[PDB]
């Protein structure tokens, strides 16, 4: 079973692609080493195809089936509802790819008769046909990174009408099933703070903690037909409407298991027999499968009290240590098991004895001190990619504003506060666009957010301490310092000066802007302000923010 079979037709761009960092009058204020930043384009799609194309083999033992049986028992307690066409339509991103059948995301959100009519015919076809492969478009993603250059990732997705149908049949399932089956181990239920909390408590629950992150190589490509049918067997355990069962069975046989791949020009590029990266079940399916294989592998390797944290293909394990030597051996067996399950490693896993040294979801726990001098744990990450992307967003408006999402998710960090907040608020002020709502993604779901609500959002998600953290760790400070030199970012003295200016301007604006100045930049003044809770905060309806993962799921919220 080859993950893909190719015809030779190229994966074509659907419009002009820029690979070099665009420079405008603001670029240099952020970073000077422009040649360090690049965007991937279809030009490197061939290289990716080569990496993701391989044969998969699977040897499934009793630990695998024992864990599966447990997962199904939990899945059987779940009751999921079939979404209505209109409900499904409302979950569609305003700029989601237009259908090939005469309508776009806008027509869908408006419940246009044409869109609704087509969606209804697609649904009917799903119920009547459970064998015909469904077409998919394959595109090379345009993503920004800082040099070592990686090839573009491949996104595979069905037509907009099919996507609306996926939500109707499975939105409720993928939104609720994961937490029930995996409990505390399901990562997408946590906000950054709760993640840290879970990690710290788990780490503290062991007598001699040891943990590791396990990077599966090209996870989507390792997912086999068996894996995808086992995922369906789990979904089918739920209490479901008869029409939902049929739709899920049909989507599994016709789309999830595999299908023909068409490029932007309409040519047949080949065939997929692995996970599609752009379907509704990509995150839920990967999480269930990663959790299933890892849980079984933990038993096979005889890991003592293995606790796991899984987010899609991202996996981190914290267990009871048995000595550095015994640990190396177990992890080696754990890896051998995952490999037999068709989840071979990219970077071999290594045991860690310092929670701060474990990277999962590209992040790690670190510690700082609040205004009281108390140690506080928070989530941070290497700022390289976030800064490379902010550089790009400094000269170009993009669909997803990573700078805003990073400020939200990494609000307590030294780098998000010193740089992203200062840099972008400065630009927003200058352009008088403080109150303009911008789109960003959180766990794959798209949200429309007004920058002026940041203080409230940050307090809600991270607590007041996010505005007073200081005395960061030596390791964290060193990483930030190294990153700034690499990219050529101005030093602290420059950002503090800019922040004071930005703050002063915001305070003068009054209202929310004043609050932004007050809380977001209190770190810049020598005589710190009081800083206390905020009224409007409780108004924000943050329900749904950290419930489930939807990467590639074409999901949008207010
Ligand atoms: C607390 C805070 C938050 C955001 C920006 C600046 C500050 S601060 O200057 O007050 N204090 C602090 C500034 C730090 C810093 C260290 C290295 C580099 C580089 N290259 C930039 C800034 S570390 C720190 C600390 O408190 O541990």
């Amino acid at each position: 079973s080859m993950s893909y079979t190719w015809t030779g037709a190229l994966i074509t761009p659907c419009a002009a692609e820029e690979s070099k960092l665009p420079i405008n009058a603001l670029s240099n204020s952020l970073l000077r080493h422009h040649n360090m930043v690049y965007a991937t384009t279809s030009r490197s799609a061939g290289l990716r195809q080569k990496k993701v194309t391989f044969d998969r083999l699977q040897v499934l033992d009793d630990h695998y089936r024992d864990v599966l049986k447990e997962m199904k028992a939990k899945a059987s307690t779940v009751k999921a509802k079939l979404l209505s066409v209109e409900e499904a339509c409302k979950l569609t991103p305003p700029h989601s790819a237009k259908s090939k059948f005469g309508y776009g995301a806008k027509d869908v959100r408006n419940l246009s008769s044409k869109a609704v009519n087509h969606i209804h015919s697609v649904w009917k076809d799903l119920l009547e046909d459970t064998v015909t492969p469904i077409d998919t478009t394959i595109m090379a993603k345009n993503e920004v990174f800082c040099v070592q250059r990686k090839p573009a990732r491949l996104i595979v997705f069905p037509d907009l009408g099919v996507r609306v149908c996926e939500k109707m049949a499975l939105y409720d399932v993928v939104s609720t099933l994961p937490q029930v089956v995996m409990g505390s181990s399901y990562g997408f239920q946590y906000s950054p703070g709760q993640r840290v909390e879970f990690l710290v408590n788990t780490w503290k629950s062991k007598k001699n903690p040891m943990g590791f992150s396990y990077d599966t190589r090209c996870f989507d490509s390792t997912v086999t037909e068996n894996d995808i049918r086992v995922e369906e067997s789990i979904y089918q355990c739920c209490d479901l409407a008869p029409e939902a069962r049929q739709a899920i069975k049909s989507l599994t046989e016709r789309l999830y298991i595999g299908g023909p791949l068409t490029n932007s020009k309409g040519q047949n590029c080949g065939y997929r027999r692995c996970r599609a990266s752009g379907v509704l079940t990509t995150s839920c399916g990967n999480t269930l499968t990663c959790y299933l294989k890892a849980s079984a592998a933990c038993r096979a390797a005889k890991l003592q009290d293995c606790t796991m944290l899984v987010n899609g293909d991202d996996l981190v394990v914290i267990c009871e240590s048995a000595g550095t030597q015994e640990d190396a051996a177990s992890l080696r067996v754990f890896t051998e098991a995952m490999t037999r399950y068709s989840a071979p490693p990219g970077d071999p896993p290594q045991p860690e004895y310092d929670l701060e040294l474990i990277t999962s979801c590209s992040s790690n726990v670190s510690v700082a001190h609040d205004a009281s001098g108390k140690r506080v744990y928070y989530l941070t990450r290497d700022p390289t990619t976030p800064l490379a992307r902010a550089a790009w967003e400094t000269a170009r408006h993009t669909p997803v504003n990573s700078w805003l999402g990073n400020i939200i998710m990494y609000a307590p960090t030294l780098w998000a506060r010193m740089i992203l907040m200062t840099h972008f608020f400065s630009i927003l002020l200058a352009q008088e666009q403080l109150e303009k709502a911008l789109d960003c993604q959180i766990y794959g779901a798209c949200y429309s957010i007004e920058p002026l609500d940041l203080p409230q959002i940050i307090e809600r998600l991270h607590g007041l301490s996010a505005f007073s953290l200081h005395s960061y760790s030596p390791g964290e400070i060193n990483r930030v310092a190294s990153c700034l030199r690499k990219l050529g970012v101005p030093p602290l003295r420059v950002w503090r000066h800019r922040a004071r200016s930005v703050r002063a301007r915001l305070l003068s604006q009054g209202g929310r802007a004043a609050t932004c100045g007050k809380y977001l930049f209190n770190w810049a003044v020598k005589t710190k302000l009081k800083l206390t809770p905020i009224p409007a905060a409780s108004q924000l309806d943050l329900s749904g923010w950290f419930v489930a993962g939807y990467s590639g799921g074409d999901i949008y919220h207010s």
